[PDB]
């Protein structure tokens, strides 16, 4: 349209880019994909372990999740259930290490008690949930963290380590420096109701994994898609942008999305620089130091739950399959990675065996979200004060986009926020090239 190589290039091929791609190259726009790593998906990651398709990252999905179901009918993927109903085993542990065996159906009324405790004003607070700063009320609660909250409720010592291990999970962090309304926010996203909300969590993914709607709308894009190709730098100039690859290749288009996790951004030079508010972002970045693990044990434990408590490990413990055969594969998700060393294998031993003493563990399969340099984190998690500030992350800057999970207004910590994101990018790009 003005001589550049593309009309529009998207930087990133997690479920923001591939969304933005798809919205693009549908229009007809002469539209490329940059993607640093050599797959696509960023924070969502579809693998095998024993045997078994598994996902290193985001794989939940729901129909209260307005975004995602959208595109699951437009592409004609359904559901697979996880088994997570009916549960055989509910432990927690506690933050000195101790383990405590829960009835599975009194561990089930505790964590609710708790959860509806916490999160008791989310009618009030978020009576429209995709406009997060609609009351005055989101606003002042920003300025408190969920430790905060949870700290005025009078949980018993159960119901306490519950929801902290809960929220540290939802932090990738200690709670103390967890944002307080962002969690009242997704309650609210999921009817304002804890049967609902709670259905939505952990319980339907994609069939043929998230790494098949990515694909589906990649191919249905039109898209040029380039793999192993960082950018490291953005340059305003000539109506349009030139982007700088990691090997010095210089790549000019009318407009670009950038949708790279916001911890990321460090590794990107600006010119010209970034707005005051965005640079706060880029320098406080998201709290989340998540990590993924499975571990095969020999023995079936059938359907178990367990929570274990900020200062330890295995915070978000279910099972991913189980039989005699087989026995148990362990899905877990460790809040932050400082606190196991999650590639080693005598060190992850240790800790499943504290957590079920007697198991013998057959083989482990992990991915460290904090070490990898195009996450440096995990999922959007908001720190004190964020959230209020979020249009600031939101906002054009010129001809640069912006999209990501970390950007959305509604399910920000998850897949159907990062497709938000998209959509949007894509309404803005046309906008634009108009
Ligand atoms: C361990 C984990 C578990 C999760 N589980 C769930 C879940 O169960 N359900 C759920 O709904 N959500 C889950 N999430 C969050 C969910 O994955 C996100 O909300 C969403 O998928 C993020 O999409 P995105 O496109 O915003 O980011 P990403 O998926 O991170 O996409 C960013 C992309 O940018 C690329 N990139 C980075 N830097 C550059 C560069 N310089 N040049 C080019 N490309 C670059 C990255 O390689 C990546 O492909 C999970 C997240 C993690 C980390
Ligand atoms: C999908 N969620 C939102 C942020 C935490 C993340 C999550 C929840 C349960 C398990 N693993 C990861």
């Amino acid at each position: 349209k003005g001589g550049f190589d593309y009309d529009v290039v998207v930087v990133g091929g997690g479920f923001a880019g591939a969304t933005a791609a798809r919205e693009c190259g549908l229009q007809g726009y002469r539209t490329l994909l940059l993607e640093a790593r050599s797959r696509l998906g960023g924070r969502t990651f579809t693998s095998r372990f024993a045997g078994q398709e598994i996902e290193f990252g985001g794989a939940w999905v729901h129909w209260l999740q307005p975004h995602v179901w959208a595109e699951m009918q437009r592409y004609g993927l359904g559901v697979v259930e996880d088994p997570l109903t009916n549960l055989d085993k509910t432990l927690i542990m506690y933050n000195d290490g101790s383990v405590e065996s829960i009835s599975p159906d009194e561990f089930g009324k505790n964590i609710r008690i708790a959860f509806e405790k916490l999160c008791h004003d989310a009618w009030e607070v978020f009576p429209r949930p995709h406009e997060p700063m609609f009351t005055e009320r989101a606003r002042e609660l920003d300025k408190s963290s969920v430790l905060d909250r949870i700290k005025t409720l009078g949980l018993s010592r159960l119901q306490q380590a519950q929801i902290n291990s809960y929220m540290a999970l939802y932090a990738g962090e200690t709670t103390d420096k967890f944002g307080l309304p962002g969690v009242l926010k997704l309650f609210a996203c999921g009817g304002w109701n804890y049967d609902a909300f709670m259905d939505t969590e952990t319980h339907y993914r994609i069939q043929g994994g998230t790494i098949g709607l990515i694909n589906a709308m990649l191919t249905d894009s039109g898209a040029e898609v380039r793999m192993s190709v960082p950018v490291t730098a953005v340059e305003q100039v000539n109506g349009g942008v030139k982007i700088k690859t990691d090997d010095d290749e210089i790549i000019t288009a009318g407009v670009v999305v950038m949708t790279v996790p916001l911890n990321t951004y460090k590794h990107i030079g600006f010119t010209p620089a970034l707005s005051k508010g965005k640079q706060r972002f880029i320098k406080e970045g998201q709290l989340s130091k998540g990590a993924k693990l499975y571990v095969h044990v020999k023995q079936n434990l059938g359907r178990v739950f367990a929570f274990a408590d900020e200062q330890q490990p295995l915070n978000w413990v279910q099972t991913h399959d189980y039989s005699d055969e087989l026995g148990t594969i362990l899905s877990i998700t460790i809040a932050r990675k400082e606190t196991i060393d999650v590639n080693d294998r005598d060190a992850v031993t240790r800790e499943v065996q504290k957590m079920f003493p007697g198991v013998e563990v057959l083989g482990t399969a992990a991915y460290d979200w904090t070490a990898d340099p195009f996450s440096l984190g995990a999922w959007a998690a908001y720190g004190v004060g964020q959230l209020s500030r979020l249009k600031d992350l939101q906002a054009a800057e010129g001809r640069i986009l912006f999209a990501g999970a970390e950007t959305s207004n509604g399910w920000h910590a998850n897949i159907d926020g990062a497709v938000e994101s998209g959509l949007r990018a894509g309404r803005e790009v046309k906008q634009l090239l108009s």
